[PDB]
DNA sequence: ACTAGAACGTGTTCTAAT
DNA sequence: ATTAGAACACGTTCTAGT
């Protein structure tokens, strides 16, 4: 949990982190900069987040939970996949920071990276049924795998956004056949 | 291409990368150590490979090429065979897998041509396993590659066991073939 | 516990000298 | 084009003070 002061500090830290990530991407999210923008000390920043990976991944978790607050299965899956497709193109640098930290994480951040993962799959399952079944969760997991792979292909400028939408529609079509 | 001594320098660099990564993993393959083991200066190492990511992904491409130089009844059984080879080699040298895989996913646009070079190969290996593969077999192969990378990351992060990865990959295979 | 600043490790670049 | 090494940039840790 934590006190109100600690909650304020944390919020300021993650807000600064997502700001600098937005303007400059992963390499711009520097710990001295994130600490300076949140008006914290660096040792405070590392007290609240043990590594840069933990920081960006926790920001990704907060953002995806916030997005979690607010027809045919291919239609609802196309709606979610298009929402996250346009959301990927919305801020490419922020997506670069959060995604790259998500995949570069080591075992020390496993728990964090797991939560995010388990939540995202959950959304993909909640976007297929208005409670889901077992097979819906499985297809959701495979879909999320293809979305991560194609997201990495786009962020590294080896696949266009049209290519991402095409290959993920190919994945959903391959699963719903 | 380069001179003959330049080719030998590149090979020695990549062999040093493979050895250090095998013995210690991603944090162990350090540029000074790689340069010293390869008997080159760090500036030379950076002339041959512009970044640590380019270095490790290049070793990855070399390895998967040598594997390309070298399987069942159903394409279900052939796909399961290649998946099993990938799992067994994965646990065979987990620190080398951690090094090259984390360099692969952490990679930059600077190394796009490298990351694209490996991916298209691994896809070409999953497709040619099911096969002259169809375009449908190629799309299935690509989805399989994606779930294999996801579960590979989960296993290297100690958030999935080997049996979890095997179960999820076979599950994906059944969801894709039938 | 928060702040300020020093300091250490490692990826990456720069210098001097061939 | 290569080498030995210094120097720089950023993640990370540690010390002293409030």
């Amino acid at each position: 949990l934590g006190s109100e002061a600690q909650r304020e500090r944390r919020k300021r830290i993650l807000d600064a982190t997502m700001a600098i990530a937005s303007k400059g991407g992963y390499e711009a999210v520097q710990m001295r900069a994130v600490a300076d923008r949140a008006d914290v000390a660096v040792g405070t920043l590392y007290r609240y987040f043990p590594s840069k990976v933990h920081l960006l991944v926790s920001a990704l978790g907060r953002e995806f939970s916030r997005i979690d607050a607010k027809a045919t299965p291919f239609q609802r899956l196309n709606f979610m996949v298009g929402k996250l497709n346009r959301a990927m193109q919305r801020n490419p640098l922020l997506t670069e920071a959060m995604t790259r930290a998500y995949v570069f994480a080591d075992a020390s951040a496993a728990s964090e990276v797991d939560q995010v993962e388990k939540l995202i799959d959950s959304m993909f399952a909640r976007a297929m049924a208005n409670e889901p079944t077992e097979d819906q969760y499985h297809i959701a997991r495979v879909i999320s795998d293809v979305w991560l792979s194609n997201l990495l292909a786009w962020l590294t400028r080896r696949a266009s956004a049209t290519d991402v939408s095409k290959r993920l529609d190919l994945a959903v079509r391959l699963l719903i056949g």
